[PDB]
């Protein structure tokens, strides 16, 4: 869950720069893992997208079964033409222009949905129409015949849409966990986001909660800290920002790439 909608905007961010790549390799080091390799002005670039129960993330890195052959024939060669995150939500989807067999044209798009142990990764066409899952539920059904659906959803608001003073809507003082309140009425959130609002003042209350929650989100638009972290706990976490519950130690560096490089070697 460390992986939230924020992260994900925030990766999604430093992701541009490869629109316009030519997706050059596809491979499958395990049942978990697509690795993409996208070649923008001849230099290879690995994207790794993770569908790991615990571990589903997307990212760049440093260091051939039927998935990867499907994702091949529709994507090898193409152009990526666009790289996005739906909402706040922990969605991203990458927009493929390429070629079929004879020629014509193909507009393809991949869905990278990370849900813990209900993660996938999911080819549609322009339409929507599903070509193939990571992993199928059939028992909202993922299997090639059929239309993508967007997951469950509680009905959440994106955090972006709305001001500090809005917020206040939805929020009883009287319940009162606010960071799990926080959690239950807005898209992407994590805990660890949650708790970090609940902490930028010395109390949670009407006059106060707008406030924190303005400073956190402007936060969020500035570029980040990449950064890593207890000697008490031996827990390990990885964020974008340095939240006042990250004391003691912690080690930064100069991409979530690296971040993640390092946090998913043990």
């Amino acid at each position: 869950m460390a992986y939230d909608g924020l992260f994900t905007k925030k990766m999604v961010e430093s992701l541009q720069f490869l629109t316009t790549g030519r997706v050059h390799k596809i491979n499958q080091p395990d049942n978990d893992t697509i690795l993409m390799v996208v070649r923008q002005n001849r230099q290879n670039h690995q994207l790794l997208l993770s569908i790991h129960p615990n571990f589903s993330r997307l990212q760049l890195t440093t260091k051939p079964p039927m998935f990867a052959r499907v994702f091949r024939k529709h994507l090898e060669g193409g152009i990526i033409e666009s790289i996005k995150q739906i909402g706040n939500d922990r969605r991203i989807e990458i927009d493929i222009k390429s070629k079929d067999e004879i020629g014509d044209t193909i507009y393809r798009t991949v869905i990278l949905e990370i849900m813990g142990k209900h993660s996938n990764l999911i080819l549609v066409d322009e339409n929507r129409k599903i070509i193939e899952g990571f992993k199928h539920l059939t028992p909202r059904t993922v299997m090639p015949g059929f239309n993508y659906e967007a997951p469950p959803t509680q009905h959440k608001i994106n955090p972006y849409d709305i001001t500090g003073a809005e917020v206040l809507k939805y929020i009883d003082f009287n319940a009162g966990n606010i960071a799990k309140q926080l959690l239950n009425q807005f898209e992407g959130f994590s805990p660890l986001i949650t708790n970090e609002i609940v902490s930028r003042r010395q109390f949670m209350t009407s006059s106060t909660l707008p406030e924190a929650f303005d400073e956190v989100m402007a936060e969020t638009k500035l570029p980040p800290t990449p950064i890593f972290h207890n000697h008490e706990t031996g827990k390990e976490d990885f964020y974008f920002i340095k939240l006042n519950q990250f004391n003691d130690d912690t080690v930064t560096y100069d991409s979530l790439n690296d971040l993640l490089d390092r946090f998913y070697d043990a």
